[PDB]
């Protein structure tokens, strides 16, 4: 059974006028701002920006890539779909 998103997890994340975007969970560094309750901050494979959504936005990886992981016109999203697949964990800063 699915446990709740913990950092780490790979998820194509919806934000409203974008398509589904390869995405992970990241961790809060100290001292770095923290998202609103109930929130998670997504950072956004290829385009490399953070935003906090909650679950209702968020689409589990392995299960969503057939629908989700193909490419797209969007800047930054082909980037993202390598960086998924190939090095989800790499420090991108």
């Amino acid at each position: 059974m699915p446990h709740a998103f913990k950092p780490g997890d790979l998820v194509f994340a919806k934000m409203k006028g974008y398509p589904h975007w390869p995405a992970r969970i990241d961790d809060i560094a100290d001292g770095a701002v923290k998202p609103p309750p109930n929130k998670y901050p997504i950072f956004f494979f290829g385009t490399h920006e953070t935003a906090f959504l909650g679950p209702k936005d968020l689409f589990p990886y392995d299960k969503s890539k057939d629908k989700y992981g193909k490419p797209n016109k969007r800047k930054g999203f082909n980037e993202g779909l390598w960086e998924i697949q190939n090095n989800p964990h790499a420090s991108y800063s």
